[PDB]
């Protein structure tokens, strides 16, 4: 018999994920079906999104050879029935206060920083780059979390040194770029560009660096369709473009420049979005989502 979620102490909530204490050395890392668009958590959940993203993360943890925080299988008996398939048993780490971002392509705040200054996180880039330009080598573009309201703040390597130590900063940079490169090549071979990605790391009792949080989900990474990659214009979000298009289209009745909370999504947009997540997962993993565990 699996424990109830109510048997565990809630210790943290994010926009779409939750964290629970299991015991002194383990946590329960829970994905919900919530989806964020335009910095709003939307009213409408995407069915099975939590399970699909958990499956994705587990696949990539298995693909990478680096130590990670997984502490049991996806069907570990410590996982409650209610969150089966969308929750992982993980080792408690001392988390390092750095958002470890790799960018293989120039978009979002990386592009904006470049357009304003010619540089991103201390990297002075070639002239003539633009939206969705390929970066080679990939850039380490670290960030720090800001207040409840603001977006993460881009920082340079010196800031990372000041946060975690000189040798540790080098390690974060090198590991971030190495594992991004591996995952990006894998995905591209399957027809998906991972344009960028965000990692969090922690340290275990021995001082070892351990990859944590979630890895290479479409929430932590920009997924693009490689078959439609066209430098110079904004690439469609593989998973979220239907949501984006509807919210900013003629049917929603919502003005994005209002910063008022957006309206609920049509059921068929939510179902279509679920299908995009499943397609991304199956293409990348070579596995069938119908085989992924659930309640
Ligand atoms: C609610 C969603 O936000 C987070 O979970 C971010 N976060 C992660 C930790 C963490 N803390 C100790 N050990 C870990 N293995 C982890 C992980 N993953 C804390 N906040």
């Amino acid at each position: 018999m699996r424990p109830s979620l109510s048997d565990y102490q809630h210790v943290a909530s994010g926009k779409v994920r939750e964290l629970y204490r299991v015991d002194d050395e383990h946590l329960l890392f829970v994905a919900t079906d919530r989806i964020s668009a335009f910095d709003f958590v939307l009213d409408t959940p995407i069915p099975d999104k939590g399970r699909i993203l958990t499956a994705m993360s587990v696949f990539f943890f298995g693909l990478l050879t680096v130590p990670n925080h997984l502490a049991g299988p996806p069907d570990d008996p410590r996982i409650p029935e209610e969150v089966l398939g969308r929750a992982l048993l993980v080792r408690r780490l001392d988390m390092l206060p750095v958002e470890c971002v790799a960018r293989g392509y120039l978009t979002g705040s990386g592009l904006l920083d470049y357009q304003r200054t010619g540089a991103v996180c201390g990297h002075v880039l070639p002239q003539g780059l633009g939206e969705a330009s390929r970066l080679d080598p990939p850039l380490f573009t670290p960030a720090t979390k800001a207040d409840i309201g603001e977006h993460d703040m881009n920082v340079d390597f010196a800031a990372v040194v000041g946060l975690v130590g000189a040798v540790r900063a080098n390690q974060l940079r090198d590991e971030t770029i190495k594992i991004y490169t591996r995952a990006a090549a894998h995905a591209l071979h399957k027809g998906i560009i991972l344009a960028d990605t965000k990692f969090e790391f922690g340290v275990d009792i021995e001082g070892n660096l351990v990859l944590a949080d979630e890895v290479f989900t479409p929430d932590s990474s920009r997924y693009w369709d490689a078959a439609h990659y066209q430098p110079g214009v904004v690439q469609d979000s593989f998973d979220k473009q239907f949501v984006r298009n509807w919210l900013t289209g003629p049917e929603s009745g919502w003005d994005r420049a209002s910063d008022t909370p957006p309206p609920p999504l049509p059921d068929e947009v939510a179902v279509a979005t679920r299908e995009r997540y499943i397609e991304a997962y199956e293409r990348i993993s070579g596995l069938s989502f119908s085989d992924w565990i659930g309640p």
